[PDB]
């Protein structure tokens, strides 16, 4: 389970 790129 990964995540999106921090804005
Ligand atoms: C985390 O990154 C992976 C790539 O290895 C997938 O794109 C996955 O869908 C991502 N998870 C989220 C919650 O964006
Ligand atoms: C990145 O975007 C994804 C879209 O599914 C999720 O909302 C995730 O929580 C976001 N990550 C951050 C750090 O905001």
């Amino acid at each position: 389970p990964t995540t999106t790129p921090l804005k």
